[PDB]
């Protein structure tokens, strides 16, 4: 059970990692991502306290990092 996350805005990719996030897109981010991060405590749930994330949209299909700040909790699966 990763967890998933919903864009609040549109995000325009800079370096060649990054990926594009449209309003409204649906992205997965892997428990281990976040583990490897050192973040226990439950960051998940705020992404704006972890400036980047990495994971995969579910809508456009391409994988990249992603602003927390630009996104919205909405649980896991």
């Amino acid at each position: 059970e990763g967890y998933q996350y919903r864009a609040l805005y549109d995000y325009k990719k800079e370096r060649e990692e990054d990926i594009d996030l449209h309003l409204g897109d649906i992205l997965t981010v892997n428990k281990g991502s976040l583990v490897a991060l050192g973040f226990s405590d439950g960051q998940e749930a705020r992404p704006e306290e972890i400036g980047w994330l990495n994971g995969y949209n579910e809508t456009t299909g391409e994988r990249g990092d992603f602003p927390g700040t630009y996104v919205e909790y909405i649980g896991r699966k």
